[PDB]
């Protein structure tokens, strides 16, 4: 019962691990006529916040679809600058991908970040992303938007660090954490998919700090 529309091509970060807005509206209305829908979301293919089409779409969906839950996923880089607008457009839930809170780990996950038309590399890239996404969680949460945090479990990189993430995002106002196992491909093809003993171990530990999606 959830429709995601692909209207957000541009991404503003490089992590190592199409419709117009009006065409997406017509798609939702056609899908609603054939299937019960309760949620509309924007999640990709890039970052939702890095694309003006995202906000044009939710503006129109506000009028045409007041009853539906509205959600989006983002890396959070633009959340401090867009959090107010998201609230005004009726976004109910935002999923923020947070893969580290310690820069010695985060610098190994992100290669660069593009923010206000400056390219940051390496450790500075993660520090900019991390500050913005964590502040963004609190700006969303204080406006009533449900914040869900996605964290990719990278064995040998952040596996023992996920509970630190959970403590930090809980302090900022997150409601739920979703631990996602790494699927190695291309960049970081040399990392393994986590064992299922490990994924359920970390889920059980995180659950003591914040609710976990299951």
């Amino acid at each position: 019962g959830r429709v995601h529309v692909p209207i957000a091509p541009r991404c503003n970060i490089h992590c190592k691990f199409l419709m117009t807005a009006d065409d997406a509206i017509k798609h939702v209305e056609k899908v609603k006529e054939e299937m019960p829908i309760s949620v509309i979301g924007v999640a990709g293919p890039g970052d939702a916040l890095a694309n003006e089409e995202t906000f044009e779409f939710f503006k129109k969906a506000s009028k045409k679809f007041p009853d539906l839950l509205k959600c989006m996923s983002t890396n959070g880089l633009l959340l401090p600058d867009r959090a107010d607008e998201l609230a005004e457009l009726g976004i109910n839930t935002v999923t923020v991908t947070v893969n580290a809170v310690d820069p010695e780990i985060g610098e190994k996950i992100y290669s660069f970040v593009v923010y206000k038309d400056k390219v940051y590399h390496g450790r500075e890239a993660f520090e900019v992303l991390s500050r913005n996404q964590l502040e963004g969680i609190e700006k969303l949460a204080e406006r009533g938007i449900i914040v869900k945090v996605n964290s990719v479990l990278i064995p040998g990189l952040n596996d023992e660090h996920i509970v630190d993430i959970a403590r930090e995002v809980k302090k900022r106002g997150a409601s739920l954490m979703n631990i996602i196992p790494l699927i190695p491909m291309g960049e970081m093809k040399d990392y393994p998919r986590p064992t299922c003993e490990q994924i359920e171990r970390v889920r059980n530990e995180v659950e003591k700090i914040i609710p976990v999606f299951r």
